[PDB]
């Protein structure tokens, strides 16, 4: 005796962190699938059109299988007074029966973008799949780490901005290093570096470059500020390359990232459908809502699961840089 | 012989002042209620969702009932001629009985918002709740600290920028202290600082800081300049921490608070229902307005009535501070 | 014969003047009114709400009645062409039966809103009503002064920028007497001071301030500046308080203005209605239109009036500046 | 045999040249007639409304009569493909009926464009009507200089700014003069100087004003910068008036002009009707087309013509400044 | 067996390359036609309108044919979940019948996008028509320069900027040969220099221009900046000349181009009709689409085709500049 209310999911949509605002996980490179196994092609080669005859015809993808991992948080008492989960119809609207349903949707939504957040994190930072037990131990049935997946390496680096020089010709090197690697497309829009607020301060106010960075700041004219005005994050930019100031608290202190922006297939996502025997070899609306009232005689629970997935296909242009503080 | 007119409230919404522009207290974190006694739960726990198994199930919070002040300003008289409120069927609005609507509508709206905005600055600054007589006495039966009803402390400080040295180290250290509060969240967006006009002119042209303020200004490149212009507030950012300069006038001066933004459930609010026979046990509305023509039979009355309440859930990650000039 | 043609006025509402757009007039302080004779209440005392029982009840403004002076137009010939204000119907509209009247309103609209910027440049600046006959002398029995007739009296300031000091001490000290004279009020948002382009300059550049005005200049900084975009007027911030440029030139040279923005009720507004048999004991449109067709054999007349009048009620809060160059 | 298309002109509307952006000569100061002759009244008088009674009534225009002048660009010829004008109806629009008949018109209003944008050059810069025959001659008997036209001179001046001292000495005596000249008016905006590229860099960096103009240019804070952001033109503001950089080519080098924006019916223009004998005494819509398919057995053509004209009645005003580098 | 599917290309349009951005090669200046081969009119003469009377009439350009390079990538296999292109009707949609088939689109548009932009880039840089075969071997019966096409010559220039002098002397000759080869049109609206990274940062900080760029940066004030806000370039202007820091990657290193915009058909384009016996003399609609499932018993593909070229009729304009570092 369940019901579905997957629907009211839209009725509040998620927020956007850092990492959706920069683009590198959007709406577009994200795709909603039908199985617990999701196929991710990493095409890198030509596609390059040509010219031909009016007759005559005239016109390889390595792809990888890999297991979504579940995650509910199906914790949830419904109060018989939230249950004005029969909206529609005719209703009674109003206040009563649109804020109590727009307050339990923001409140999963929450939840379920603090774990996408994650996800996402995880997947830019550590380079692999998270997949964690109750306990907080990796399930390393899950956790697939993306190199040794895709028979690929990924690029470090070593600065200290504290000595001396301009540690921007580390940046510029690894530059070379990244378009090198994708060679015939160099389709990258921007260096930017996902660095700590330490660490911006510490990189931004040294002597060789301290003068450029406060006296000459071009204040609202670099094109991540122009695009952004809904965070208030610092940026600066300088030999080609962008500085960028986390403040989600996720980038931990002394580690900071270069990578492309706008590389073609780089960063995907996914939505596995739900566990279920309704659910089977149906495609899936990504964050799930059933209300279980046969469960427990005495309370009725609020049922709720997203299965969700990402990875760096092009994995090598990523610089794990290394500062030191 | 009462007729209820608390549909046209909504004619004209209320403004938004300084706390409801930041985001203190906003339409999000307020919730419509049906009975004089208000729930607000405290949870300061972890609902971290975590990678299950197909099958196998898998998935304690302090909430405090209060009393909510009422508060009515039923004083009012009709004109006889302001007795338009027969709106609507076929009208003859043009602005004979459209106008006189509005603005009797906006006098209470008025009205209601300066009280809100008394309740709202009595919960952020003396952290309690605001219930006083007619002669301006304490209601101690209503005031109730929220230090003393959550089981918790908050945090205080003590700064004089007349003599030396940089005032943002205490801040500084007050930011670690509030992000070790929140320990496994920390989920803060900005450090802001509400200090009075007076207090931000002596923090912000003493000759420690004297330069940066002035000389590198970065005019409408603060978050919040750019998220305001509907309000004519000075800020200044260094150190990780924001400098607001209140302009509402029930800042006392010598006293500026440092808390966090975005923090979740740290700030709610309520509207508990009219005190009535019909709207006993009824969801509320908000603010009320109900025409009384049986009361005296001179003149009728305009009875209006909003019963309200903040407080601070995570009040330990406020630093009371104090300044000196 | 005679035919009304009000409703067509709103076919092209007026401009907003300098002073409406700094929101001293504009269109919430201002009703509408069926009668010749205004009521305006200065309630200058408390309503504030507090809290009560859930029984026992709970819960004196000088008003004064001034005669609203009339001011025809109605100095208008019909060109026989311009007969097609026999509009809406079937009409043929295209250009013909629409540019014609649309441009005949925009002069109207035009004359009517030059008369309206006079009565509040003299509502502010001399503190009377204006009424004055065709030699432009003033109607003693209309022109009242405000001071006198709310029985209050206004402030004063002096001020010689050319010698040396920092003239602003003046205007804090004015500043500091007007929120005293508010009181348990203090509701002002900001401190404009309506200068002419001479004062503006000799005031912005004197030696004292030359330096913060024009090296520091905070460019898109000021509210006013972000709240404006259509007036090239230039406005500068120092000491709590915004010197304004007025460009209008009604504002005469040597006699700044220093007054607070947002104080509730302090400038109010009325749209008397206009004189005839049908037009007594009922709403007014603000301005009127009357097609006269018998008037004289040969021309028709447009006749056109508008009844206004403005008032300071809390005019003891206005600084009537001199300067001296 | 010939059928008119004149409505479909307004599916591609004109661009807006740089005095038409500035207002110069807009929509609002321009009328469409039914004569060849077009009226056009010099209003300088005095119109102000004043208190009147109860009852007793209350309450000389020079106009002048010009030939408009006409001007076909009736060259164009169907390419029996482009006979696609049968549109609407059922139609077959995709892009096949929309693109072709979208181009044409948006032809078709370039080269009217560049027509009256000559027209309005010529009657600013010049001070006359232009109206020339094929090999470029003018036709006295339709340029008529506004000056000898309402009995009224122009004002001139003389700068070198090569050698010294200010040159906006002679600017500002200039608005003296002009301000006198409108007298009871004064209603301007702005004083704006429409300058050649060489003339604004020789006048923008002279060692006189080459401090505040370089390293106190106040970027995006002149009012026509705010306005504008379509075009890429350079403004400066100094002593009252404002210097603007031409980039339309129309403006001759060492010629400069100085003139007041806002002043009411200083700038006016007309569109007389088509030369038909259909369209004679027929209201005009500006730009007309016809389709003649009778004119010649082998092709048939595209006629279409514009009657416009534009005068300076308050001609007095304009500066006939010039420059010498 | 072939169904068509063209229409659903509108569904998700292309994105506008640096070149699109600028306005060189816009929407505006392309047709479509039902040719394989296109015309082109380089109308370089006069078309002023003059006076005439009110009878009397009163009122040669080269045009080329050339050939469409024909581009298809018709490289695609049905997945046969991905037949969901049975859309509209009742459908499915949701998810499952709008996502995949949005996707698929993206991805065709993409792909065409690039071929687009290189085809484009062609004709800017290296002056011909891109056609080339599988190998990358220009089709010299296709790939027709333009000077040897219209019979006419370029521009070029020499400019290192490593030693001393100010470069933009060089430019401002070009801009004089340019606008006089323009001679009766003079119609340019800016002098825009696509130089690349390395060669902007070059010419930008050389010591005779090191100040005005770095310490007068007009930052937010260039025209193409405030029209901008969705590219990331870097620009500066000086000496009546800008400098555009090309960004795609297409702009080879010591090789930049200085013309001019806004030229009318200075820049044109085509999309000739696609390989078909039911698509020939048959408009056409740019990108085309066809569902093929008779080719091949045991996948159905997915053929795709674009026919576009591009040329520079006044190629006359163009500065083939040469930098050197």
């Amino acid at each position: 005796g369940v019901v579905d209310y997957t629907s009211l999911m839209a009725l509040a949509p998620r927020s956007k962190n850092f990492l959706e605002l920069l683009g590198v996980f959007s709406e577009s490179n994200t795709r909603y699938i039908d199985s617990r196994y999701a196929e991710f092609e990493r095409e890198e080669k030509g596609v390059t059109k040509m010219n031909a005859m009016a007759r005559g015809g005239s016109r390889k993808a390595r792809k990888e299988i890999i297991e979504v991992p579940f995650a509910p948080l199906d914790g949830v008492t419904v109060a018989s007074e939230v249950e004005a989960f029969r909206q529609y119809g005719t209703e009674s609207q109003t206040a009563s029966v649109e804020a109590l349903v727009q307050r339990k949707i923001e409140h999963i939504q929450r939840s379920h973008g603090i774990y996408i957040r994650d996800c996402q994190y995880t997947a830019l930072l550590k380079d692999k799949i998270l997949a964690e037990d109750e306990d907080g131990n990796e399930i390393t049935a899950l956790a697939k780490n993306f190199s040794t997946l895709w028979g690929v390496s990924r690029k470090t680096g070593a600065i200290n901005t504290t000595t001396a020089v301009n540690p921007f010709s580390v940046l510029a090197t690894k530059r070379q290093e990244i378009i090198d690697s994708m060679g015939e497309n160099n389709g990258f829009t921007s260096m930017v570096v996902l660095c700590t607020t330490r660490d911006f301060n510490a990189i931004v106010d040294h002597p060789d470059v301290r003068a450029a960075y406060e006296g000459r700041d071009g204040g609202a004219e670099y094109l991540t500020r122009r695009l952004g005005d809904a965070v208030d994050f610092q940026v600066f930019t300088h030999k080609g390359v962008t500085l960028v100031e986390d403040t989600s608290g996720k980038l931990t202190d002394g580690s900071a990232y270069m990578f492309p922006l706008g590389v073609q297939d780089m960063f995907q996502a996914v939505y596995a459908p739900a566990d279920s025997t309704d659910h089977v070899n149906t495609i899936s609306q990504g964050s799930y809502l059933f209300l279980n009232a046969g469960e427990n005689w005495r309370r009725d629970v609020i049922e709720s699961e997203v299965s969700y997935a990402c990875m760096v296909t092009r994995s090598e242009l990523i610089c794990d840089l290394t500062i030191t503080v």
